[PDB]
């Protein structure tokens, strides 16, 4: 169910997420809600690379309660 996700957009800063794909999709939708250009899209990161994301401070975690309060 849950995975690390890399969320990218042309000419934009990469974002990083941990959680379910339903939650990464809600997150991407909120990121794009007012993006006229260079919209974001997510890709699921294979477990082989997961160490390079675990504990990272730029990874928004959907498994934390209230992570989506700003939505």
């Amino acid at each position: 169910m849950t995975s690390f996700y890399k969320i990218t957009a042309y000419n934009s800063q990469a974002l990083y997420f941990w959680g379910t794909d339903a939650d990464v999709d809600r997150y991407v939708d909120w990121l794009n809600r007012d993006r006229e250009i260079n919209v974001y899209a997510a890709e699921a990161i294979p477990e082989a690379e997961w160490a390079q994301y675990e504990g990272r401070d730029d990874v928004l975690s959907g498994e934390e309660c209230g992570w989506d309060d700003f939505m």
